[PDB]
């Protein structure tokens, strides 16, 4: 079965090529899942990417309503209909024969039918629907047309379609979900069924933007080293960070993760390299005050157009939304390094399943475009080394910088340790460090101390 | 009763030798479970293996659709149709004799009906379906043909079929499931009832490949090297030609270094190894391998190493298992490394993971392949992690890597925790990583509670 | 109410005698629960165990289909029908009067009717079913026949029968379940209702075999001692194990539970006593290599037909299946001791409810046939003594042998302790032991050590 490249970002990987030629693909989903958007995109790409005649059969939406809605993504459907590339049929065996006419009228190779369940108010029997839907899809294959069929769902995990019959008649079934968990919405796409071919199984996160549908399916390694912004840190990292690596700074709240992130972004702009600080905790105003109090001027770095600062709320938007914002902001500014401050902020009110996929996408994209990523994470234990082990995220990252509070003679001191550095020697010392108006002052390790990992040493 | 071999990989073991002969087998499941693939593959195998005539009664899909779909697995039903071994007849009691004729006009013994549900568009009421289903089963056993019967489900754990009557009529019931959990699909097959014989009970994982449906239902004293000399010493003269070894420790303890040395040592005795990476990409592995004084590029140049990379959460565990089988059955390795188990366990039930590990262990041991599996522990005390894992009791050797805090420094220790059928060193030995690999030094004799990861000097 | 002994293994205990005389017993259950098997067995036993005329009314299954299916258990229904003992009626007031004829025709005392819901396609109303089912069961009591009525269920915990009416009309209700949990199947039987008599309540595990249905409902104690295979162990056990006792060896993976099991089975075959090693971890091949490496030849013991080795997968079959395999393998080989290696393997993917019942059945049967059981269990904690306390299994067993890793001057040594010995003195010392090519070498305890239980002693 030959497959029509839909050119929908992510879908051509998931469907192993695209939609089977001369075969009817069902696309069911609840209200506002983005069926119509998918339906139109299918034809838009095909028309303007392989000169492919495209016929859009409407039912509830007027051609003007359709055409107006698609101007959110900057698609001129009137222009394509003016050039005789599109063919919107305003609107069950008369339309069937009508459909074939337009197909022969413009040598049509792509059809989208939105929506195919609106047409079953006159019938309230799954039987009648089956028989009529069978005849429709049967005739389309006789023609040899590649059609995207749209139906509606009441439940996110119920029947595939309204009469639980539409999926068994169709050759290909794509399920669009808009799942609600924790008062937050996550769009996912599943290819359930492609008769006579293969595909990736399960749901995949996706987002709707001015681009349209953007699905996230799931040689290099350079020995070239980039600085952390801190000299002793570079020395304990056996010469500094690899350019194409993910570093994680983990420690309890106020250990100095953002100071580390500030130097790392400072250092970028001190070599005329661009950096994006993705803030998810403190806002721009605070970050600038604290940055400046450490002897770094982010306004200056933002003045030189070397720094970009993107602060959002870790629970305003879904994780796939944050993933797409990060991608576009990178594909735009073209940074040499990014900082995510922080991951633990993006992980709250999220399943470990969804958060892993997120991190993998950021990690993978950082590595595929050769951007040095420094991600922060606030440990939910006082003993930092236990928190690291109780996290799949810590085993995905290449370098781990552990920041740890240690109680010393009635004082709350802090230590730093390059916990892990894949592909390099690193210092194994748990070094005392102070924060001043000039930043990290990494001193010596605690030679006279046992159980430093606990955060409550005893003198040896 | 006599059972007819389907030659479906796994099914003949689950059904204890195939399908009751002359008897009707219902195969229900939701859309895209592979009911059609099963029903053809039943007919295809029957003709190609046992010269057994096969009639395919179709309703929704046309005979051209069947062959076109069926040619995805490299099956030429058209060729078989030309030679009059197959028969596709397109489509209440008219068909009964219509199919009875064809069966008798071919001397046929294998029939598949896809799908009986699609035909009761106009009956419903359950009673009607039952009475009409009774006739089909009664008037197929009367002939005495062996028919795979396809039916539809709406739910993965609801009614067996659409009208909840089709199973009580059928002599044999096979339920095809495509269960969605954590946004991951898992295909399972179950034999609910086989009237008059025995069968394996409950669900079993399966996959659809270019081969079709693939269901998953000596001990020599020969030793092999780990790649590490003093490790071979502590293992009382290296590993076994067979046996599963588990390297287990916190993130960045040196599991992957041990795995590199183990795969290196295969390729340095002209033996083939497969490194199954599920964490670091091929790109990074090569740099890290090369930085330790090992040339993986050379090992792939010599065609003694094959590196298979994939995302743990990309495909299901059933899927990963078949990739490992196929990649083994092709490359024919002496040893494999799986880096890591704990990656593949992410967002999986312990039940599904246990079965997966049992499959890889048993397959590695059936074909006599030395497996070194890594596992990143979720505790700082590795001995505790080891004990809180059923996988740890399945492996024959356990290599524990332990971070230990010594004089304000994060040192690492290695201990041959367990080794079945052999003496091993019981010493918890300090080791360091250089640009040349493991330097396994001496045990910490002056320290108590080294198992904790935070010794007190004694 | 007098009760007809059905002779179905386990059922005569659960039903407190059997089925009430001249009374209709409903047996509902989903497809493949073993209703027909029960239905036939009822008559088979009755005919061939008390010369009891038996009439089987069919509906969907032909007499030839019925007769052919029952040859899986070696029942010659044709032979019983040839001798005029059986009476299969191929097939709603005509059959009612027809049924009475056969009853008078052969002096019938047992009737089975499979299935009684197939007859209600012509009626789709619970009312009509009730009225017709009432009349049927009413007439059978007028005759004074003891009939097993079979209906079907859609759900494992839904309505008793398809119209939720059939149980209220019947005098006796038996529910057959085939419950699916963890992709594993468990058959259970419940007696819900026996009007005018008593019975055991709740579900009871059961299995279907070449014997048919085999349900598991739920003077001696000898001071005679049997050896463990280990001499010091016998000494610390104050003379060795009691013949009719359950010993549990618990410890972390690789502590030496199987070595203990190997000596225990070796010792049996060194006194010309038969032993069954039930392996659920390592397979025969490995066990023999490791056995032989400890100076024990299991091939030799299997050669002398003194050892049997049954290794299965702890998650191939259900727990009730494993219980029936153990029973048949014992009732066959007639061992003096058994070893289960191990319980923790059989406990994975199982509820504590189901696993307790399993252990109780093995324990009870071991004790009722006077077989010395040594069961192994891998502790899921490093501190073995904590694992013992966090287990109901450990309080059921008579003797507990604790195997414990202990960290001594940079070495991973192991200790052994007879934790508990009901009905005897035992050594209370936590003794260091080594494993060599000759097996356990139990040495001395750690007199100079505190917190040995932790697995990380400190020097005293
Ligand atoms: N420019 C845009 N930016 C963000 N979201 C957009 C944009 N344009 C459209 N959308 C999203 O697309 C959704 C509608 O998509 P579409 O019309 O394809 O849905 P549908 O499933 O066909 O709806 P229905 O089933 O109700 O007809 C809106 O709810 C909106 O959130
Ligand atoms: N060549 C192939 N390689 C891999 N997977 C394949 C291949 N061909 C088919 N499949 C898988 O098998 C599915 C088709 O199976 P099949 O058509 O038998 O399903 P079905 O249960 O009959 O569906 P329906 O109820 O819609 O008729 C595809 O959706 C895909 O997941
Ligand atoms: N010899 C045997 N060994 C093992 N299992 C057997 C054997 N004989 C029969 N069975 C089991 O018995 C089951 C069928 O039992 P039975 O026919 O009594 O079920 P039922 O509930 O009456 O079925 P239905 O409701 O579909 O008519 C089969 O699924 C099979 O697992
Ligand atoms: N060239 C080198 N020289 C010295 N030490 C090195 C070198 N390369 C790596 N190391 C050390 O070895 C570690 C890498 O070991 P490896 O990546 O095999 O560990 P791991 O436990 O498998 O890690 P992960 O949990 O990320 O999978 C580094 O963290 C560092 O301590
Ligand atoms: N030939 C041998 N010589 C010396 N020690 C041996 C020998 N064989 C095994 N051992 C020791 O015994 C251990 C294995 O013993 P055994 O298999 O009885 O343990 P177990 O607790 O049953 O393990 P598992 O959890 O894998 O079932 C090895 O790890 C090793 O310490
Ligand atoms: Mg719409
Ligand atoms: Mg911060
Ligand atoms: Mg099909
Ligand atoms: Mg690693
Ligand atoms: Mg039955
Ligand atoms: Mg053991």
């Amino acid at each position: 079965i030959a497959k029509m490249r839909t050119m929908i970002e992510g879908f051509d990987d998931i469907s192993h090529g695209g939609l089977p030629i001369g075969r009817s693909t069902l696309v069911s989903g609840t209200s506002g899942t983005g069926k119509t958007l998918f339906s139109i995109q299918f034809l838009y790409n095909g028309i303007i990417e392989f000169d492919e005649p495209g016929v859009f059969v409407t039912f509830e939406e007027t051609p003007q309503d359709i055409i107006k809605n698609a101007r959110s993504f900057g698609w001129d459907l009137a222009k394509l209909v003016d050039e005789g590339k599109l063919f919107i049929l305003d609107a069950l065996s008369a339309l069937i024969e009508r459909i074939n006419y337009a197909i022969q009228k413009y040598r049509a190779r792509r059809v989208s039918i939105d929506s195919v369940t609106s047409v079953f108010q006159q019938y309230d029997a799954s039987s009648v629907v089956r028989r009529e839907l069978f005849r429709l899809v049967a005739r389309l294959k006789q023609i040899g047309a590649t059609t995207v069929m749209t139906t509606e769902r009441i439940e996110e995990y119920g029947p595939i379609a309204r009469y639980g019959v539409e999926e068994f008649v169709s050759d290909n079934v794509v399920i669009l979900r808009n799942v609600l968990e924790g008062e937050r919405r996550r769009r996912t796409l599943e290819i359930l069924k492609l008769r006579g071919t293969s595909h990736m199984k399960g749901e995949y996160p996706f987002t709707i933007t001015d681009h349209g549908i953007n699905i996230f399916p799931l040689q290099r390694s350079s020995n070239v080293r980039v600085s952390s912004g801190v000299v002793r840190l570079d020395e304990m990292c056996g010469g500094g960070f690899f350019k194409d690596s993910i570093i994680l700074a983990t420690g309890a709240t106020g250990t100095g993760k953002t100071l580390l992130v500030s130097r790392f972004v400072e250092n970028a702009c001190a070599n005329k390299e661009r950096a994006i600080l993705f803030a998810y905790e403190e806002s721009r105003a605070q970050l600038l005050r604290n940055a400046y109090s450490w002897g770094m001027d982010f306004e200056e770095m933002e003045r030189q157009n070397l720094l970009k600062i993107v602060c959002a709320y870790p629970e305003s938007a879904g994780l796939e939304d944050h993933l797409q914002i990060i991608k576009s902001e990178i594909n735009d500014f073209k940074p040499a390094r990014i900082a995510i401050d922080s991951l633990s902020a993006l992980a709250r009110g999220v399943s470990n399943n969804a958060f892993r996929q997120f991190v993998i996408g950021v990690t993978g994209y950082a590595k595929q475009e050769e951007i040095t990523g420094l991600f922060t994470n606030t440990s939910d234990q006082f003993m930092g080394a236990h928190s690291i082990t109780d996290s799949h995220i810590s085993t995905i990252t290449d370098t781990i910088i552990l920041l740890q509070y240690v109680e010393i003679r009635g004082e709350m001191s802090r230590a730093i340790n390059v916990f892990k550095m894949r592909g390099s020697w690193h210092d194994k010392a748990i070094r005392e460090f102070m924060i001043s108006d000039k930043g990290p002052d990494i001193k010596d390790s605690f030679r006279n101390f046992e159980r430093i990992i606990s955060g409550s040493p005893t003198r040896i």
